[PDB]
């Protein structure tokens, strides 16, 4: 049961959020956000820049002062706040799911059942951590009492992408606030609107002014300003591997702020010949085509053992052809538009390269409608490791299928990448599953499943897919500064 | 109770250490290392560069291959090897302490009783951690079994300074080898020798070839290669704030290698009027002058409450005036030379800048011997926050004393710094101690003591003093890459 959507949700928040209040840009400039299903403008959004960032940072810094309401708040009370935020998001679930679909493209059924569910679970999970991340008492040599305090790192710049706008917001807010940090957040120009509404809910929830601030805007301006700022203690960036580096340099060239990065992947999904065929085919399809293919951990190299190759391919093409593209508000739609024109054209370029370099186009391969950024579910077979479509992250509904013979071979070919976000193994065999999950150089390895996240389990890259981890207990490490206090005492006993 | 030193220890090791063998610089070039007590050359040392770093990295990478001896070795056996290495270090304690003194300048008694003791304690502490740094089993939603593996980060570049040559090598190797990493280490040009000899003990202990590689050389060459290398997974830099920016830029410019940094400080040592006067005077002395003032966490801003300012200053002058400078091989020597000429002149400069900006010079202030780099114990009085000697890391035997009135005041002034390495508080009052330790923005806060380190207690900077921690459990975090494995299972039960 999905409650019926409002296919035209009214927009309420479209400005910069600072000190629990709404501001136009300093320059008064706006930019359009666009509905990728129709190509038409939804509304204008305040266009933040350096000066707006500086207003947000000073707001946050003030919120972070020794003695402020946020700093003195009981850790248990931060929990309550996060729990109240989640209740509010839940009250407004159908609206936020409709708005996510309107501005992003994804099916409203998915927005509602998946994105919004995972937002709630994320926020409620972290609410639980607020008062449970303990420091240590340490049995140091000599007559001393030594312990650590887990303090907040402070003013946290967070730059989130457009593929999962509300969920990426929650993944960043949950850990930061659970541990008492304050936030200056930069949301994607393609998908600003849902994050702004949540900001209104944050105010309603009762978070003190300045604890969360949001600056919609462009990357070269607003985002770069956050990364370079001399008073930002910590930046967390999610996006392309290419900009990831820009952020890391900016951090090194500014104030040596702490960095974490969740970046691209070219994740291998390995189907052993003993896999369950029906399950493997459907999971491999999910693995690649989920969210219009716009997933950092998309299963974009489907390695299939040669004995089952032909059948797997045949069944995969049939599933891709049956995949319904269209109005993301229609309950029947499995696939909406790509997020924007730039992505749309990038994907068509990658398809052209797939054709040029000699991979076998098995279905799709072109535009799927006359209006909106819709692309046909596309499958390439007989892909080779040296092909462009086997190396570069396409971020679209384009599936690559590669054939392999042995477990030793597929390990080397899977791991032959500068990426290492995720991987999967499909097999009935205990030893093969253990061999592969150990050998694969990836932040997450799924076994007989794909895209299984929990707020409980960490997620993040090996290699150039990023550094550090989000979710679980690990997600708090980057948001904590550790202070050691070591006190002379009269005479230590055990 | 110390064994008599050999005041001219033979040098056995002066080359580049790769795959458990000794190699000349590819370029055949060498460099001098100098005995700072006499200014004379001790011996020549292979001059490593980009090409030798590349060799070390390939060696390390090979030792790290899945299925190799190091990767297959039982966690508990990595522990055995660290313990055996510490045993070898203890066998050769008397020699290593003399060699440290000859190359560094620090008094031999201190080398023996402090440096070598802490080296042994650190390696032995980390040997214990080898089989105890657990991943997690995680109660994720749904019919899944989810768990994390704590895997080694991979090839780790490690760059270490000249102030505590052996100890800094131990603080680096301990956590890295305990967690199954491989190492390419650059030692300081001023103090290459002790670490190269330990390299021999590492071979002797039975570490597989390629697991530790040491390339001596210069910063702009050997150091930068490491920082920039496409196949180094992680770099740890200890040294100056200046080079720390170079490292983080070079990592973002290269392969997005993980980074930790331990940089400079200007640490506040705060004396409340209720302090134990004799104790606080001697501790404030130790806090500044220990190791010829060459400690990243030197108590180089001594704040003293106005009501006791005069006597404390007075009492400090008498202690600074009787601090035996001399041959560091003589058991009475408290202070040896600074480590080299460049440092030697920088410190004299800072002392000029000090007179010339209106601090009161209360004792010493010039050279202390005609031969070598001996400076006189130097105390400035009536120092102010604005002056250069109150802001800039001097790294020599020059003590600043400043005056304050209130606890609220001293907090603001203590914290007004781009640094945040260490701080201390001397007081008899419970509430003052707790108020200050909370309020001070520093990685380590000592109460009624100074420079108290335990292998068990983490250590590292706030703000621009660095990021990441060394020592204790937390010292393992930067050396571990977290893999999540998430397995479909028939039906999860609690
Ligand atoms: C980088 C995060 C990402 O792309 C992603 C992929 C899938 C899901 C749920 C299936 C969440 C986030
Ligand atoms: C940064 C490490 C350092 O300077 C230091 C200072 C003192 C000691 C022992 C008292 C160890 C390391
Ligand atoms: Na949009
Ligand atoms: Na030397």
């Amino acid at each position: 049961a999905v409650p019926a959507p409002n296919q035209q949700p009214e927009v309420f928040c479209n400005q910069i959020f600072i000190n629990n209040e709404w501001h136009d840009a300093v320059s008064r400039k706006t930019f359009p956000t666009v509905n990728p299903s129709t190509g038409e403008v939804i509304c204008q959004v305040a266009e933040g820049d350096k000066e707006d960032v500086d207003k947000a940072v000073k707001a946050a810094r003030a919120a972070f002062q020794l003695g402020s309401p946020w700093r003195r708040m009981d850790a248990s009370h931060r929990g309550r706040l996060l729990n109240r935020l989640a209740d509010l998001i839940e009250r407004d679930r159908t609206y936020l799911a409709a708005l996510e679909t309107l501005d992003n493209g994804k099916p409203y059924v998915i927005s509602y059942l998946v994105d919004l569910d995972m937002v709630l679970k994320c926020l409620r999970y972290y609410a639980g951590w607020a008062d449970k991340y303990h420091g240590k008492t340490i049995p140091i040599d000599g007559d001393f009492f030594s312990y650590t305090r887990h303090e907040p790192v402070g003013v946290c710049g967070q730059i989130i992408p457009w593929n999962f706008p509300l969920l990426m917001q929650a993944w960043k807010l949950g850990p930061a606030l659970a541990t008492g940090n304050v936030v200056v957040m930069k949301v994607a120009e393609q998908t600003p609107l849902t994050a702004l509404y949540v900001a209104n809910l944050i105010k309603e929830a009762g978070f003190p002014p300045g604890v969360v601030n949001i600056v919609p805007g462009f990357g070269p301006t607003a985002g770069a300003a956050i990364a370079s700022h001399e008073d930002v203690d910590k930046v967390a960036f999610t996006g392309s591997t290419e900009i990831g580096r820009v952020i890391q340099v900016a951090a090194g060239s500014s104030n040596l702020k702490r960095v974490t990065l969740e970046l691209g992947g070219k994740s291998p999904n390995i189907i052993m010949s003993d896999a369950d065929m029906d399950w493997a085919v459907e999971q491999a399809h999910f693995a690649l085509f989920f969210n219009q293919g716009q997933c950092c951990c998309a299963g974009s190299r489907t390695f299939v053992q040669e004995d089952i190759y032909d059948e797997f391919v045949e069944r995969s093409v049939a599933r891709a052809k049956s995949r319904v593209v269209g109005n993301p508000f229609d309950s029947k739609t499995e696939q909406g538009p790509q997020v924007d024109e730039t992505q749309f054209k990038k994907i068509l370029g990658y398809i052209n390269t797939g054709k040029q370099e000699g991979a076998k186009l098995l279905c799709g391969g072109g535009i799927a409608a006359d209006r909106g950024y819709f692309i046909q579910p596309t499958v390439f077979g007989d892909v080779q490791d040296g092909m462009t479509i086997a190396k570069e992250e396409i971020f679209g509904p384009v599936m690559q299928i590669l054939k392999f013979k042995t477990i030793e071979e597929v390990v080397g070919r899977a791991n032959n990448s500068t990426y290492g976000l995720a991987a999967a193994v499909f097999t009935k065999d205990l030893d093969k599953a253990n061999y592969l999950s150990q050998a694969l150089q990836a932040g997450t390895v799924w076994v007989n499943c794909y895209d299984v996240f929990g707020a409980q389990s960490p997620f993040g890259g090996y290699k150039m897919s990023g550094s550090g981890r989000e979710l679980g207990e690990y997600g708090l490490q980057a948001y904590t500064e550790v202070k050691t206090v070591t006190v002379k005492v009269p005479q230590k006993n055990s």
